[PDB]
């Protein structure tokens, strides 16, 4: 459950896309590092270039690494649900704009963790700041609320994402979301701030994308 | 169990070697497809070079993907398994060489079929055709004849591997393997047919192998 979460761990990511009728395959790979927050990745666009911003999918693409202070150890939902995990499932509303339907497994297969993802977005103005591609390579840092679902013994999340466009405008992403889990902790009110950097590799030929996190959990 | 298969399933392995002493890693990713019996997987070595070819390690890194034709359904045993799993028991002698003991946990983890893998290589020559590296990047058609095992409530199977040598000599490979399931249909003598390519993948730079196989059941 959370003795996973000790040390290094290796992680893999897969998601399977659709907006508008685009489909895209993406591959992510990197390590996460619960007990400090760190998340340290490398994505892969294995269809060619993206018909979306690499910003709209930071979001989509391993909360269980988020820190958990000793005092907020029985808050944490994510690590426990280890090794069988979750389902995470989210809409994602753009102001303005299109929306993101997304459904992913977070799972042990055991040596890495794995975060399986499903996304169709819908309804996207093509001349908009998503499919213009008009957003900065750019992440700002964002509280994530969470709550307890008895029902489902699952939780739910709210938050905005703000991306930042090449106006100096803002592009809204409202985001709600469910996680439950796939197989037999339920948290207090509480909230993840996140921090985010987007780099490239100088190497790289394909469409691609270097992610590094540190979120940590707080509220409580 | 045969509904787990009715289409394409993302597959997700895992070898833990260590030949001759020389410890190494190797993550395996694609999807496989058992109404076609198609396989399609890229691995990585995360360990650095491989002290062994690549091919000596095709058949240890998802029988359960095989083609089974209509009338030989009620033979099929790897689909019986799961999603629950099976234990795969592998001991590959080298012709005049070292030889190979692997244990592999074939068992599903959400939807993915995972494969789990242990290898040990022990009286390898250094200067043979296996820590040598002169092993030809290729793989031939075999035949795997698979018999029933009532007391260990699974299947042996027993196979000859034919690698291709620089040379142009062949370096041959008895394989002798045991399919425990844990947590099934028996079946009568027949074979798998196989087919292997061998590829690379010209973006990545590190230690690595794209594979894709066609294997159909027969003998009945």
């Amino acid at each position: 459950g959370e003795e996973l979460f000790t040390g290094v761990v290796p992680i893999l990511i897969e998601l399977d896309g659709d907006v508008n009728g685009h489909k895209f395959f993406v591959r992510g790979e990197g390590e996460g590092d619960a007990t400090i927050g760190k998340l340290s990745l490398k994505f892969i666009a294995t269809t060619g270039k993206l018909p979306v911003p690499w910003p709209t999918l930071v979001t989509t693409l391993v909360q269980a690494f988020s820190r958990y202070p000793d005092h907020m150890k029985r808050h944490d939902f994510f690590k426990s649900a280890m090794p069988e995990g979750y389902v995470q499932e989210r809409t994602i509303y753009f102001k303005d704009d299109g929306t993101y339907k997304t459904r992913a497994e977070v799972k042990f297969c055991g040596d890495h963790l794995v975060n399986r993802i499903e996304l169709k977005g819908i309804d996207f103005k093509e001349d908009g700041n998503i499919l213009g591609h008009k957003l900065e390579y750019n992440f700002n840092s964002h509280k994530v609320y969470i709550t307890a679902d008895k029902q489902n013994n699952g939780i739910k999340a709210n938050f905005t994402i703000r991306h930042n466009v090449e106006d100096g405008s803002v592009q809204l992403a409202d985001h709600y979301q469910q996680n439950t889990p796939i197989g037999d902790d339920l948290p207090d009110d509480h909230y993840l701030s996140t921090q985010t950097i987007l780099s490239k590799d100088l190497n790289e030929k394909r469409d691609h994308m270097v992610l590094l996190e540190y979120v940590t959990a707080a509220g409580i």
